[PDB]
């Protein structure tokens, strides 16, 4: 088994470049790709609760985030890795700790506590960063407004800080999608083959 | 002026709530409602051509989805708009991406390029989506269902879900698992506050 999460802002390919890996690992491991909340019910309701939100308090909103976290983990992953599945995860507790700790304002210190109390020592095995420019993924994003130019800086600025302070594997994503998915690929299969 | 679209799946109480939004909407503003062909002749020639289709290759359906489309944008809603006016249209370029491009599976991207030949940066400047459960919206639909209207009616759903998930600023969702009286509140309400917020 293995539980590989992917990290990235807006506009790093992330979507792309796990769909891809995806159909790349699907032919010789038993995997599966999901998100939080992933279908999990509890999940479901409390991002209800999140997207039906008018202004709600950041500190909220990370608390929310953490509880579909957890229910995520202990109705979805955890049964999937004692199935000896591969997890693919699009987002885990470095896109709290980048988004609400860091962009946010809250403090990633405050947001890693937080987060640990909803993971009970569960981390990633392996844990991808695409690794993206500002101005790059900014090219993304419009493909795909000071304030939101700002707030995809922090984003960034922030999972700088998290890689900055084992299981990350930075992947260059300024480089085209092609060599993205390419990259990513071997990093992981690099990983499976030393069990 | 302002372009409003509306989106959702059958048992979304979509026409419902545009019929009754419209309704309220008159006594305070210059606003029209329209759904494509709207009576455009050209429009309405290619409806004919769709409806009468034998098993008409999913393609060629999108294309004259698109074509009627565009007769609508030209001859009714850009002259309304130069008008002044606040334009309500029930379905538009998301009908396509959810029901071409995911639900019959062609390609959002694919069909998303198609529409954009077709509209020409013409978005709308704001789309309400009736975000109904499929479980709620199937029973809105027998107000059974076999398995294959089941399906696609679940595609469709989960479409919307994707192109929102994608492009959000945009779109207001809308609880459409409500009863029907809060739903139209709900999208007056919202429509409202943008149109004061111009
Ligand atoms: C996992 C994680 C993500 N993010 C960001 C990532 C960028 C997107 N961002 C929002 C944007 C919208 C509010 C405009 C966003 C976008 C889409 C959705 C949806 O599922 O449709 C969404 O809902 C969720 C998502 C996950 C859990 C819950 Cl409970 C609700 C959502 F929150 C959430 C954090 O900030 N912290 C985190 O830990
Ligand atoms: C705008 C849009 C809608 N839809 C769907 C939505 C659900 C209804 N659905 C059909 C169902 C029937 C075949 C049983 C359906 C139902 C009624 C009619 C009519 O006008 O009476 C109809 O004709 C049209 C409608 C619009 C343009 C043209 Cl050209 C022909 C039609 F196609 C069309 C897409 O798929 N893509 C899109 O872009």
């Amino acid at each position: 088994s293995a539980f590989i999460t992917f990290e990235g802002p807006e506009g790093s390919g992330k979507t792309t470049v796990i769909n891809e890996v995806y159909h790349r690992l699907v032919k010789d491991y038993d995997v599966i790709m999901t998100r939080e909340p992933g279908g999990v019910p509890t999940g479901e309701e409390i991002r209800k609760i999140v997207l039906e939100g008018n202004d709600m308090d950041i500190r909220t909103e990370a608390m929310l985030f953490a509880a579909s976290r957890r229910e995520h983990l202990v109705l979805k992953v955890i049964p999937a890795l004692k199935e000896g599945k591969v997890v693919l995860c699009d987002r885990y507790i470095d896109s709290s700790l980048a988004y609400q700790g860091y962009a946010r304002g809250i403090g990633v210190e405050e947001v890693r506590a937080l987060n640990e109390f909803a993971i009970n020592g569960l981390y990633p095995d392996l844990t991808i960063y695409l690794n993206v420019s500002a101005e790059v993924g900014r090219e993304r994003i419009i493909k795909n407004d000071q304030e939101d130019l700002k707030f995809h800086e922090k984003v960034i600025e922030g999972y700088q800080e998290i890689i900055h302070n084992q299981r990350f594997k930075s992947v260059n994503a300024d480089q085209p999608l092609e060599n993205v998915v390419e990259d990513t690929y071997q990093t992981i299969i690099k990983y499976l083959e030393k069990i």
